[PDB]
């Protein structure tokens, strides 16, 4: 029934709003033009120095930035974890499976949601208070110059679909309820749920983007691009391990 | 109009049948015991390999190469039948084939597989999964991920008419590295995706969201290709005397 799919769609949009403080609509207004404020721009080493001193950020510079992405990605995991629980049926799943789906899904959500904060020239930083340019990130080092580049390329491609928060809220849920995560114990109810969410997403895009033909298919094929980016992210973290050689190390276990 | 989509579905299926001599329907008939087709000789060890022939790890490897070269040429014929494909920039035609070819091969190879092995030699033979594992250190690994994919993919229970549209969709992907005109390619794929969407709903009415589940397999396919390339580079260096087929070299370049 199309009413229940629409009900599922709004539920999720309502949860998403409560879970994620900095929304795409907001990020876009900031990027985009709503000149009621302005983010501090970081475009080289000197602008970074002021960036710290001016707005509060709670060794080598290339390292210090990388460690900031870690801090922020840990914050995002809690936000995504909170959102997951609102997805109808998710908390009724076996607890090991809940943890499994969060464990593997979280990086895909992060880069998906990152794209909302990125344009072709840079990324909003620190609750949108800043803007780190793409050039500045390119110019970091032999290891750290390629950390963000693949994520900018995906964003450019992802953002060309012009999804909004109402669309994304349902896409994110689809991602979490992936029944192919390794080590899952009861795959059926996960797929039962994802199938329900895929119906709601399908209907969401049709009503919200009636002229955008086959957008559902294009977005689902963007799931390969997310998976490939996540794959080649740990491929950098393996090399970081052999370059960046205590109780904080524990907090950012992964 | 759906009628236009049904016409495209029919057209692609027809070309599929004309391009691929060993269909899934034929493959399944041979595997299950249908008396339309005849039973395969089974290769499960060295003597059974010696009998069927009436160093082996390399022999099997060069055998898979010859079959991929053969498949590439079949896939190339199929592609040309795809409305709009031959009208594309020639450079892109080659690029779409370069990256789409192996993804098609592993998709269609699933059709020839069950959990316990794979049809060979136009369905005359059947080589067991376990036998393929028992091969030399660098050659014992190549087929497993293909089997693990096939088991998952075959569970969707697509038929040749479904596969015909899906492989069309794979070929006309506008995200291939180095394409010149993404728009004409994506316009055609939209049309194909619509057709597939209608094909699946009609052909598999009781099968919820098969379209979405099918598209998500394109993830699994791309991983299979990367694992394989990695694994070929190991053999380049291990086996200095082993030759890869020119057509396969230029694809992997
Ligand atoms: C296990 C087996 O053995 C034979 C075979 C064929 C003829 C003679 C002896 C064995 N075919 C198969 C499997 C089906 C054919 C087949 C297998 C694998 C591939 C992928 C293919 C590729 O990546 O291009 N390849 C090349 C070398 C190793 C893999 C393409 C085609």
């Amino acid at each position: 029934e199309s009413a229940d799919l629409r009900a599922l769609a709004k539920h999720l949009y309502d949860s998403y709003i409560k879970s994620f403080p900095l929304t795409k609509a907001k990020a876009r207004a900031i990027l985009g033009k709503t000149t009621d404020k302005s983010p501090f721009v970081i475009y080289d080493m000197n602008s970074l120095m002021m960036g710290e001193d001016k707005i509060k950020f709670k060794k080598e510079v290339a390292i210090r930035i990388f460690q900031g992405c870690q801090f922020r990605s840990v914050e995002a995991v809690q936000e995504i974890t909170e959102y997951a629980k609102s997805i109808p049926g998710f908390v009724n799943l076996d607890l090991n499976d809940q943890v499994t789906l969060l464990k593997y899904g979280v990086h895909e959500i992060i880069y998906t949601m990152l794209a909302s904060l990125m344009n072709k020239d840079g990324v909003l930083i620190s609750e949108g208070q800043g803007f780190m340019t793409r050039e500045f990130l390119k110019s970091l080092r032999k290891p750290f110059g390629d950390f963000m580049e693949p994520k900018f390329e995906f964003a450019v491609k992802f953002n060309a679909l012009e999804l909004d928060d109402s669309d994304l809220a349902i896409f994110i849920a689809v991602i979490i309820l992936s029944g192919d995560r390794p080590g899952l114990l009861n795959v059926k109810p996960i797929e039962d749920i994802q199938d329900n969410l895929l119906q709601a997403l399908e209907l969401q895009l049709k009503l919200n983007h009636p002229e955008s033909s086959q957008l559902f298919a294009k977005l689902l094929q963007k799931m390969t691009d997310l998976r490939q980016i996540v794959t080649e992210h740990v491929q950098l973290l393996q090399v970081i391990k052999k370059t960046e050689t205590p109780l904080l190390q524990e907090i950012y276990k992964d």
